[PDB]
């Protein structure tokens, strides 16, 4: 009943957390752990970093690797993840990509990978996040007057663009709950005379400090109550989680293109 | 076409809120204020203390009110709201009673065969609402999350948990064919060990005069997800209340509570 | 021994506030309950509205209730609130202000000078000490804190961000011997690449009917420190009040505001 | 004008945070990286967990690293140490310790060697934290009367004992800042008819779940208004900035024994 998973970026701190990840879950092994060719780190035990001795070696040889494991976990970069598909491809391996920074034919190249091997490509591999839109949907509805929808989202100081996407996929889904689109309801941050609020108005702030992972919380204010609906990002620790999910859905997969939505039962 | 509206208790806290209600709501007219006897403000225009003039004076008279109002909206005292009920039977009026509780519960579920009513000792849309997020909450995270229920009430507050926590952490046991009596864990404190991953825990703050905070937490490994609701004030129900004779409108009789209100059950 | 004090506007919703505070103090009594000549109320016990009898009925004579209460706490408009000041001249009454605004001001200073009042415009113990707390908090997390200022309020606030956040941004500011015009930004949005360690952001949230929140919080490496004060309603101006009629007790004549009060500045 | 900064415990979760933080500083080098003797990790480079080649190959000898290093930064157990403290002594390095789980005779031996030695020896080596304390101090005074105080606690899932122990040191900050004690005040958690609150007690409320690291809240509850000071603990790294801060006071000194208290100014 085990799942045989590789690792890919093995080095890296996302691999590392799936490593762990693979190594606590009760029914999965680690067979594979992958690092770029050169890596100084080839040849380490891939539980080093923790207490362990997985008797896993850090290896570049792709080939080996998808031909003994079931599955491969990928979160590095799309070149990166576009070798490791050929190969995947050829050994008839279950991926779950979550590497982001894709090109429209790149994405298309992984839906047609999905005729002949089961894999999930998703931007967000968090259950938490993606249960929450479908929270938002309903809320929405049930909301759909008398309340004034804010969302407010808080992230480090290096983030560049305000607000987050994911900000704009919850106003977007909310939006879209009774038929209308964020870019005729949308107020991105408020200075001055802003005047008297209109009830259709869905308004973001922008909150950058630290090194917060990334709050995200939808405001329905309404007249004597509020409802809030929050989602804390602590760290990729919970990506890992949702990519054995991921890995669990795809076992029962002969091929397919999948996202979360049908590894949660969502969509 | 808009609902014509009589409001009881309409000099007191609530019975105001109401009547602001039922003026600010483009669809409803206020055409009856009822007061107790002993009131100091009969015959007083019930907008007075907003600085409007309704052409509504406040009387005792609950005969002339349900003859002359379609709704009566009552957040009163059992007494005087079973003698309310007796005149909307005769009247045919829509009853949406916020009075809380007497034994009596069934006295108005049995004038459900007459007339239509609403009744329901929480006339929130946030808490009502609130209570079906959970449910697909709980299914949806019923692996992996450790459940916390937070709730915060003021220094006057007598039980805890509240009711209300309570009813969140039964749906949230019941949307996975538990009971609560095999999960709960109040108020936890000295030497607990590691939590079970099946427990709900409840905690209860309080303190100054809050009126009413209640967060469901899951807790996840690298993640929380949290549904909170805040009460500001008794202000909701007069909200809730204006959805229920919208509702009512389109009844002829029956005993109602708000999820039919909101059309959740 | 218990403070003698008088109430403004009784019948009204601040004036209602003002009266169950100075029945609930053990060291005050009601003795005055004052309101306009075209008040439905006048001659009704300030505390009927509370089911009380408190021997005081609601008047409009000015010099009556000057003459015989010791302090006035007067939470009206700048127009019947200047004529309670002449007849507070008079009869050398402890006055407290909770009013807004006028141009004004110049004259209830200058009233000080013969006998003590009290004049702010936020009465409340928390928003005055909060913003002490930020003076310390500011200058201890000098270096490695992102300062963000988060502040929410209700859907009829036409200005952003609230003169509160902007006092809490200017006093942190100060901390550090800086002003917030070389600092502060607000409402971001777009491309707004690194942000300045130096910087002080703003957010400001409008919806509902939410009263007043106000949150500083110091975002660190690893770590965050949150500073929030959160308004239920005016409620709490009325326990100022009643501080500043404390303070008041022991002072002969003056201008003084919450700084004072509290024994803060 | 630059701090020579040893790490001890360098293959830790800490020892490895440590190391991020001081290449990080502009005034700080790492000139040395210990491990436990027969650690596999031994001869790797310090910074071959993150992308650095350092230079500083992680050792057992801890003879050489204290002769290279004026200052050592140990978060590790306390027997080690105490191993390490004999060496500092020697090489007169100074030394913060964010070890814990020392006795009286060991923490007496820590003050003892501050008569030879500059060091700083804390429970929490956390910027926030300590001036957290101080701010809780002041509000409690000012807050002394109409407000009922009531300390709210989240821990992750392992956590055995309610509340924290921070939560308890906050109330006693709060007890002691009115001439009272805790225990003669302290009501721990709230379940059934617990009646009217008595304006005097302070309330404490444990959540516990997930891998929360540890949030702390004060809440001075009063007629229409409520006041919070919140702390929220991300992770360790906070430790390894106050450690920094630590290290930086110590620059100025020849010997003493010394808290974060003296660090900060707070005292
Ligand atoms: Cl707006
Ligand atoms: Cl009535
Ligand atoms: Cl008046
Ligand atoms: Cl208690
Ligand atoms: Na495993
Ligand atoms: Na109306
Ligand atoms: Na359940
Ligand atoms: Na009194
Ligand atoms: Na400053
Ligand atoms: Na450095």
């Amino acid at each position: 009943s085990s799942m045989k998973i590789a690792i890919a970026g093995a080095s890296g701190r996302m691999g590392r957390m799936l490593i762990e990840a693979v190594l606590a879950a009760p029914d999965a092994t680690l067979v594979g752990a992958l690092d770029r060719t050169g890596s100084p780190q080839l040849g380490q035990d891939a539980g080093a970093f923790l207490g362990k001795q997985t008797g896993v070696a850090l290896t570049d040889d792709i080939e080996r690797v998808c031909a003994e494991a079931d599955y491969l976990i990928d979160f590095t970069l799309p070149e990166g993840t576009l070798v490791h598909l050929d190969a995947a491809l050829r050994h008839d391996v279950k991926l779950v990509i979550g590497t982001t920074g894709f090109s429209e034919p790149q994405k298309a190249q992984l839906r047609a990978a999905g005729e002949k091997i089961a894999l999930v490509f998703s931007a967000n591999m968090s259950v938490g996040v993606n249960v929450t839109m479908k929270l938002l949907e309903f809320a929405a509805k049930q909301f759909a007057q008398g309340y004034d929808i804010e969302i407010i989202e808080a992230h480090h100081r290096h983030k560049v663009d305000a607000p987050s996407g994911t900000a704009l996929m919850m106003g977007e889904t909310i939006a879209a709950a009774t038929g209308r689109s964020l870019d005729d309801c949308a107020v991105y941050g408020r200075h001055g005379v802003t005047g008297e609020r209109d009830p259709s108005t869905i308004g973001f702030s922008a909150i950058r400090g630290g090194d917060i992972v990334g709050d995200h919380t939808v405001l329905f204010a309404g007249i004597g109550e509020r409802i809030e609906i929050t989602h804390k990002s602590a760290s990729r620790v919970s990506y890992a989680q949702g990519a054995l999910r991921a890995a669990r859905f795809l076992a029962g997969r002969d091929a397919g293109f999948f996202d979360m939505q049908d590894v949660l039962g969502l969509r």
